[PDB]
């Protein structure tokens, strides 16, 4: 069988017509064997002997798109150093474009005997692990535009592939919970109604079955758990699973490229399936395990930062190329518009290589910090002190004011001294973390005992008020507080300065019973109902548009204030401006902002210069009735646009016309948007 | 009109309908885009959008053939390492193409000429270069990389003025210039050589050092680089207004037509703005403390070995630039690979470990980057940074210790034969537990650095009062061996014998594993009047004298032919030796096994090498075996005839193929043939090679 030197790049399996090249890292390794695979289970070997800055290679002719293949790496195992080969495992190619299969928890997946942890395990892990397959790249991606929505312009919805389609009556069974479902012109008609911008997907990358869930009678739900960085999770393709998964995400970002919505990707390189050193041995812990993984004081052990087993050693030199080589192969391969990361001097050469990177640095980048406000200027982060701050203004907690007033107009104490825009703030109510908003206004405590951890996992302080009663409830008047504080944290959130994030089905009201941390309910608990539930759609599609068509709210530099034109001004409920002594008053629940749409300096993009109408946002968080006084000239009239008091909707219902020095009153724990053309 | 634009990518971008203007600075209170008029007039424009330090502006209309500038608003604190000065008009560090020249005066500096921490507020946009708008277009056809593995690599270092300035089938117009050396006559020069890839020396933009011009000297090598995206713009025949970039693009297409790479010598360690009385041309003004490593006191500059500064490696728009421009370079420019000087002096607290590790990173990850041709020079022996052997294995390297040694043997110094022979083997105790093969030695006798091949068997000492250090520049242990005098001689005596030496430097090269590198003019036996630093000689001194069928050029294009045609000379993997097929042998000139107690007594000058051409494992690039002829290679690096017996059976006969002490050339002259066991004498300092099927 021909057995040629070839090339040590690129680091995976290419295929360039005629056969196919082969290319593996590792420095640990005494000798490496590629391993074909057929499909009567049996094997042949052949030896990468060429070797190339310990990137061992082979080109083999006549081997063809289909073709599943694995590693077996001949080296050390001494785990009182950090090694752990073992060649009975077949190991999956970290640069793997498409993973068959599933992982058959058993002996063999594992690379220690099941008596000692620091011995060796011999039995032949193929028939029980993933597979890696060999891709045919071609895909004919005709008129495909990247949308590049400017942040300004940006809305973005989180979803989960699966849960977002796994009950959508329009589509076909075997396209509901699939890549392919996503393409469906049904729920792209959705997102684009909704006013979405930017689909962010929960981890796509090809991830495992966690044993611990497996047996548990659970599954990985989120996927938080990659074991293929360059693989679509197989799991969500209906087309199949040896290449067919490539064929089905791409075609699923043309679909939504052609409906001019970005795809963000949920990427997550902080750990692997592999776990611990209880773990199994699948792909980098057999083929160099002090490369890739950060080592304990005793190299037998892994530092686990994270909660998830282990670590990826992001100070070498493989990891980071690994690492770039995915999101380059994402951006330009697969054509996502940009990342959200959680890394949770050691990141120095990473941002390094982010930065100077040509494609990857000019797609969205977007860090989960947890660090909030200290990543590099060029990062746009998730603001959680946004949401804690905002929901502590609906539930009541009394000196949240003053802050709420920063977050509402950018967070500048947290951006501006970096030199950055509000725009690198990523405001939300909720994510896949937490409550969903139903559940934010109807529990006080989280209600994970289905998870199987006693209740312990998840967040502790979800800053959530129940409106009453824990859970759900026949009474009408709980039932309506509830719906107005839905309307109250859904509007807040798109009145805010920066870029505003809603979490997937929560224009319908979602709910996950009181669970906070759904991570492992692939089930009813988490898939999206699809449709009351009309009037917060109407809402939220409606202060979607509002935001959409006033660029006021969306701006890219932060409020000037008072100079010493006014941009921006603070009343009390009774129209007097504010004083530094009304920021600390302790009952101080209510407020008026006036946003000035004649003071808008930043130019378009030809150097125009953009005007927008002017508004008045009253906010009522006291738990009585408040009278306000619009501030302004007894003969400026100014339409009521926004009010959350509305059991129908305001918007997409349009309100009465209010003369400056009247009075109007508010509901406890309402907000109404007043809108003066000026 | 003025719209906001893009920060991406920096620099100046031409679309077609104007251009985008995008630079970085932390420091920048505002930063002004200026526009020169060729009156001498600017038309000032603000860089007002910011973004992660980046000011941008997109300027509808504006056009190629642009000058520009850039004018820093922002603080002049010396004591805290911020040199912001907008009286200082500076260049683009991305500028495409740079026009002009520095005219010195007190203009172009940032302090007043009395006191180094004042401020000096003169306008420098009239003695300054300035940056030019470029259009990116080129068409280069079916141009193709040759992409030539590194075991068919004949590398020729060449300046691109010396090489051409003196040459006669070229027009005056195109001597010493980019265009010169796309003339079918110097390609096809190289081509006859053997060379495989065109090493030239710096063609970034650099700037005519004040101490140079004031003493009546130049900077000739160009190791003092302002633009790191614009080609050298003295070396352009057609303008400096964008047409150097142009120039410098036909020279590549012309180049790669034959089959010939382009590598760039790159010096990114350091800048022409010098230490803290240099002039302030481009990044000092922009964002003095992100640009340089600063001395604890932040007046002052961390050095490389007395250049004045040193670019901070750590910094991540440094990095950015340097990948941007490698990426350029590469992608843009066609070039085919890089040589890099990345030395530095760093305080004892500091490694150069850390220092590195980004870039290093960076190189490795970057797809276009990484699979470029990329050679090292390490830190000199003593002072030991990344010393040969240390350099992470995807890079080759300048060895060195490869040149000290063969200089070392043919001077007869006392125990050479052991190191001799792992250099002529491939370095593999330098090489071989690195992970690295025997390609990663780029080999040498001579290159710009030290003596002419010529003048390295002529002189025993350099001269070099030209240069106006007083002798105190350039290396001072050249181990070379005048052959009888110093200097030029009329002896016929000592000229043969110079002669015969320069066979035996090249002869050597060709034969050694590893990749090797030739010096341009060694083939024309090039003197510098044992000048061996002649950075600052912009004249006849320097440039390449053409003849007008010589011995050595001769003797050196069938050395090269000779290397390509056998495998066996350029092996992909250390010789095996002994252990089992043999595939490497080492003889007395008697003819015996060398053992232990021969390599290390004080007679020891002579060696017979067995080379095993039916023992090259390695295959070619369709799995196949190479197989080649065998060779016996006898050396004489003693100074009497020296009796040598073949090491075979009794009844195998070999053909002589290289005699060094034959005076018309072998090769290309055809030797006799010779029997395993007979008695062959070599002239003293000779080299032998006997070939068998
Ligand atoms: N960067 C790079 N360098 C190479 C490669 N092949 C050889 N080198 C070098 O050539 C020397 C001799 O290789 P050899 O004749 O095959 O002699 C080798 C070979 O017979 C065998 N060996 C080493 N590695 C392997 C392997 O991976 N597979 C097999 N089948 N044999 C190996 O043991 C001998 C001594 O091995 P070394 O100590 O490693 O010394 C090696 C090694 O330094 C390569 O593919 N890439
Ligand atoms: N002509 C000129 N004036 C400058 C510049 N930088 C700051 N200023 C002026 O001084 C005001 C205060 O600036 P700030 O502290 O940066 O506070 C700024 C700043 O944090 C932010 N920001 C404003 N423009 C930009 C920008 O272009 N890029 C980024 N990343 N942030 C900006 O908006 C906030 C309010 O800015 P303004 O309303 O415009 O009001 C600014 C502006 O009038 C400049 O480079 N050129
Ligand atoms: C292995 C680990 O699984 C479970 O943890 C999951 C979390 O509950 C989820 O909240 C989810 O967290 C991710 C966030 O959703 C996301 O926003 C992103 O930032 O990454 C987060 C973490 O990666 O994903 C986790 C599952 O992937 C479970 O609750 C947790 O207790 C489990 N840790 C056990 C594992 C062993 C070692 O194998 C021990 O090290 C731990 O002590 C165990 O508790
Ligand atoms: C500024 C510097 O100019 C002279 O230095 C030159 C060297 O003599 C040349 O040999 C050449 O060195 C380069 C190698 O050829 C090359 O292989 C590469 O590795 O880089 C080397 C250094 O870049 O190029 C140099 C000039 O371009 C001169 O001999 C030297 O004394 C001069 N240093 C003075 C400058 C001042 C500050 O401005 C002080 O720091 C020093 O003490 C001065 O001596």
């Amino acid at each position: 069988m021909q057995v040629w030197p070839g090339q040590a790049y690129p680091l995976g399996a290419t295929y360039d017509g005629a056969g196919t090249n082969f290319a593996v890292f590792s420095e640990a390794a005494h000798r490496i064997e590629l391993c074909l695979l057929h499909d009567d289970g049996s094997e042949t070997a052949v030896e990468l002997r060429e070797t190339d800055a310990f990137v061992r290679h082979a080109y083999l002719p006549g081997v063809m798109p289909g073709q599943r293949y694995g590693f077996r790496v001949h080296g050390p195992y001494a785990p009182e150093r950090g090694l752990r080969c073992n060649a009975a495992k077949l190991l999956l190619d970290p640069y793997a474009r498409a993973v068959s299969g599933r992982v058959r928890w058993g002996e063999a997946v594992y690379g220690y005997p099941f008596g000692r942890p620091d011995a060796r395990n011999d039995l032949d892990s193929a028939p029980d692990t993933m597979t890696s397959v060999v891709v045919n790249p071609y895909f004919d991606w005709g008129d495909d535009r990247r949308p590049r929505t400017e942040y300004h312009h940006t809305v973005i919805y989180e979803a989960h592939v699966k849960g977002l389609t796994m009950l959508h009556p329009d589509l076909p069974e075997e396209l509901r919970g699939t890549y392919a479902g996503l393409a469906h012109p049904s729920v792209i008609g959705h997102l684009r109604e909704l006013g979405v911008t930017a689909l962010e997907l929960m981890p796509v990358h090809q991830f495992v079955n966690d044993h611990r869930l497996v047996d548990a009678g659970l599954s990985n739900y989120w996927g938080y758990n990659t074991i293929g960085f360059f693989a679509p999770h197989n799991a969500y393709a209906s087309w199949g699973d040896r290449g067919q998964q490539v064929l089905e995400f791409k075609s699923a970002v043309r679909a939504l490229h052609q409906a001019g919505i970005e795809v963000i990707l949920d990427v997550v390189y902080n750990h692997t399936a592999e776990g611990n050193h209880l773990g199994p041995t699948l792909s980098m812990r057999g083929l160099d395990n002090p490369s890739y993984y950060r080592l304990a004081d005793d190299p037998r052990y892994y530092m686990d930062t994270t909660g998830t087993g282990n670590s990826l050693l992001m100070r070498s030199p493989h990891v980071l190329q690994l690492i770039m080589d995915s999101l380059r192969y994402w951006v330009t391969e697969m054509h996502v518009d940009g990342f959200r990361f959680d890394l949770a001097d050691r990141l120095s050469s990473f941002f390094d290589l982010v930065q100077q990177d040509p494609v990857v640095s000019q797609v969205k980048l977007i860090a989960e910090p947890w660090q909030v406000g200290n990543f590099p200027p060029l990062w746009t982060e998730w603001n959680g002190k946004y949401r804690d701050c905002v929901r502590d203004l609906w539930r009541g907690e009394p000196r949240t004011l003053a802050e709420f007033a920063s977050r509402l107009t950018g967070s500048s104490d947290l951006y501006q001294d970096d030199g950055r825009r509000p725009l690198a703030s990523v405001n939300f109510v909720t994510c896949h973390d937490g409550f969903t908003l139903r559940d934010l206004v109807s529990y006080n405590e989280k209600r994970n005992e289905a998870n199987g951890e006693g209740n312990r996992d998840g967040e502790n302080y979800n800053r959530s008020w129940n409106c009453g009663e824990e859970g759900e409830t026949e009474d009408v008047g709980i039932t309506e507080l509830r719906a107005r504080q839905m309307r109250n944290f859904l509007a807040t959130l798109m009145l805010s300065q920066g870029v505003p994030m809603l979490s997937h089905g929560d224009e319908f009201g979602r709910t996950q019973g009181g669970n906070n941390n759904a991570y492992c309910q692939d089930n009813e608990v988490s898939w999206v109902r699809w449709p009351a539930e009309a009037t917060l759609l109407r809402f939220t599609r409606s202060m979607v548009r509002l935001r959409r068509e006033h660029p006021v709210f969306r701006r890219r530099r932060f409020f000037h204030g008072r100079p010493v034109l006014t941009d921006i001004a603070w009343f009390t409920p009774e129209g007097e401006e504010m004083t530094s002594r009304d920021w600390q008053a302790a009952h101080a629940q209510a407020l008026t902002v006036f946003l000035n749409g004649n003071a808008i300096s930043e130019p378009g993009t030809q150097g125009e210069r953009i005007a927008d109408d002017s508004f008045l946002l009253m906010f009522n968080a006291s738990a009585k009735e408040l009278e306000f006084v619009v501030p302004d000239s007894h003969g400026r009239y100014w339409r009521m646009v926004v009010d959350t008091s509305d059991p129908e909707g305001m918007p997409p219902q349009q309100g009465p016309e209010l003369a400056g020095g009247e009075r109007v009153t508010l509901a406890p724990l309402s907000l109404t948007v007043l809108r003066r053309p000026a």
